[PDB]
């Protein structure tokens, strides 16, 4: 089992200029929930995004995407394939938007949060996959964070 796991503005854009476009603390507790005490595989740049404090994060086998054969990061996995990546049965791929268009065809869960924000894509920007018919969907209802940004989680699967 691959899953994917991300937020996304309604436009499509996970990432820009290195970080994520705004701020949703409201979306730290779920994304504990789906990913605590499994596999996580991320993108070199993701790893990156990671505060020091904050990575590897704990209680989750952080696993890192590199063709540098010789990258550098204290408590994870540094791996230089999908496949060596993919090990686990049960696998969360956090990020980002190359590693995200990388192990889609593997994956048969997406945990995707809906940010209402208005962020046109602009050129460059992480984006996030896009969900064919051969997913299905629920979606939940919408929520207003802290910050004043509604959101809402969907969770897609195919067999
Ligand atoms: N909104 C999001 O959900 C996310 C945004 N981000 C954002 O995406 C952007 C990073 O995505 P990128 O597409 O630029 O990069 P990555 O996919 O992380 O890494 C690409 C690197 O992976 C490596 N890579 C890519 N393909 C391969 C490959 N085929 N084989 C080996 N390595 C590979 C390469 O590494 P090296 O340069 O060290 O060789 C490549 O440069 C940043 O803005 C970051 O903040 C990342 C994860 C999530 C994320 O943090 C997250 C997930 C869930 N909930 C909340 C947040």
């Amino acid at each position: 089992m691959v899953g994917l796991i991300w937020a996304q503005a309604t436009s499509g854009v996970i990432g820009r200029g290195g970080d994520i476009p705004w701020r949703l603390p409201e979306d730290q507790a779920h994304f504990r929930e789906i990913t605590m005490g499994h596999t996580i595989v991320m993108g070199r740049r993701v790893w990156d995004s990671l505060p020091a404090k904050v990575r590897p994060l704990p209680g989750r086998r952080n696993v890192v995407l590199s063709r540098q054969a010789d990258f550098m990061a204290s408590g994870a996995e540094v791996v230089g394939s999908l496949e060596e990546a993919l090990t686990s049965p049960e696998t969360w791929v956090i990020g980002g938007g190359q590693v995200y268009a990388l192990a889609l065809p593997y994956a048969t869960r997406c945990e995707v949060t809906e940010v209402d924000i208005g962020l046109p894509r602009e050129a460059g920007d992480a984006l996030a996959p896009v969900l064919d018919e051969t997913w299905r969907g629920e979606t939940g209802e919408w929520r207003f964070s802290r910050s004043g940004l509604r959101y809402r989680l969907y969770s897609y699967h195919r067999s």
